[PDB]
């Protein structure tokens, strides 16, 4: 990540992307009879899994303490699960492309009490998405910088080791930043585009965290899950050990 | 702002800065007997005004819709009261500068229940700004992405007018991370520097609005205030007439 290329970064986070995942309901049956929040909410569970093993494949990630990992995720996880789903609904005005079996419009979040607020942010952002354009190697480079960024200026304490983390952090980011740039330079922006674009897509990560936020705020308020706290949930599967090798 | 040179911006967002206020309680008297959140929140009001003021003089602002102007602030207005924090708090590892006369260290922050988190995420803000060196000129630029960026993506409707404004305040970002860099090419910083730092800034604004974020959550649960609505408020003080000419 250090001494990886612009190139082998770029293709690195490509071939770490995780798969498109179905919601798992009968497709033989009505709709009103299902819990939206349910479908929702399965949905992202199973997501959790293919995060953890994606991220296991950014550049930089798995050399982080155990502890600093689940950390990392801990803080990033709805971030990261909001900017797909934005990704993937950019080509569906007006829609949210849950799943590709799961398209939703703003009137099918009104079903769920103060759901349609957060279901306006995402449409509203995989519109910026769709204006600006955004390719598939920036969206990329976009999860990986959340990843990274979101929760390093939460690490507690500040032992030696912290302060060595946070260096190389600090480290991979800024070459996912040259990477940017370089995939920019590439398609032929000028200089002066190349830091506007910068700029425009860093300033949409700021839209992301407000969303996860606000999303927490309105989870944390159901039925959803809150059985075993996410730390030790993220640490059980993050500390795995190598015996399936 | 649109034909303004960067050093043109500079200097008016160097012009435009606000007053440095002070706390409003008695020195002659003890402590245990103040309210800390009274002495916080009459602080925080008084800003507001001196904030307005400010945001009218940021190029390009003023260009705006009343309507787009108070939505605006609406939505940064802890964000900015935080980086300003943040900012005069630089020089002074382990405090948060209120005010001259209002320097606080974590544990005066214990006093109030919930509120040692916030302290915590502001602290560790302005150690990183202490870590990255960061400039006064550097500074009034982010300030004013955090009032032209946080809620340009909320604007309900999408009027033509709607869209002019969006495109204008685009526009005004793009010359504010034109003058960042010329900033930092001045200081001479090499080509790749520039693009880091200019990436390492505008990913403290993601953390920025997520303090916003915690600490509007944290004060919606208290005496505070919440008499007229926000928006009438800012209304009533952006919507001023020239009388005073
Ligand atoms: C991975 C963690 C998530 N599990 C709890 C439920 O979490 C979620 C439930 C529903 C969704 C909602 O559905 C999805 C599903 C997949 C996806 O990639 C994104 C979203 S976003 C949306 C959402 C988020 C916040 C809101 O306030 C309203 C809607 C997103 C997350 C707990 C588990 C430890
Ligand atoms: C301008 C709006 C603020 N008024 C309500 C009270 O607002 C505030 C009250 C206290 C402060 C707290 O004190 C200050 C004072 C000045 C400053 O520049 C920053 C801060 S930050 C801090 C804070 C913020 C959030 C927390 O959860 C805990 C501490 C910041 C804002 C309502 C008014 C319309």
């Amino acid at each position: 990540a250090l001494s990886l290329t612009a190139d082998q970064m770029v293709s690195a986070l490509l071939d770490a992307e995780p798969p498109i995942l179905y919601s798992e309901y009968d497709p033989t049956r009505p709709f009103s009879e299902a819990s939206m929040m349910g479908l929702l909410t399965n949905l992202a569970d199973r997501e959790l899994v293919h995060m953890i093993n994606w991220a296991k494949r950014v550049p930089g990630f798995v050399d982080l303490t155990l502890h600093d990992q689940v950390h990392l995720l801990e803080c990033a996880w709805l971030e990261i699960l909001m900017i797909g789903l934005v990704w993937r609904s950019m080509e569906h005005p007006g829609k949210l492309l849950f799943a590709p079996n799961l398209l939703l419009d703003r009137n099918q979040g009104k079903c769920v009490e103060g759901m349609v607020e957060i279901f306006d942010m995402l449409l509203a952002t995989s519109s910026r998405f769709r204006m600006m354009n955004l390719q598939g190697e920036e969206f990329v480079c976009l999860k990986s910088i959340i990843l990274l960024n979101s929760g390093v200026y939460t690490f507690l304490s500040s032992t030696l080791k912290s302060l060595e983390e946070k260096d190389h952090i600090h480290r991979v980011l800024d070459k996912i930043t040259d990477t940017l740039i370089h995939l920019m330079a590439k398609a032929g922006l000028t200089l002066q585009q190349q830091h506007q674009r910068l700029a425009q897509l860093l300033l949409i990560l700021s839209h992301i965290r407000h969303m996860s936020n606000k999303g927490m705020e309105h989870l944390y308020s159901m039925k959803c899950k809150n059985v075993v706290p996410l730390y030790d949930l993220l640490l059980e599967m993050l500390d795995a050990h190598r015996l399936h090798a």
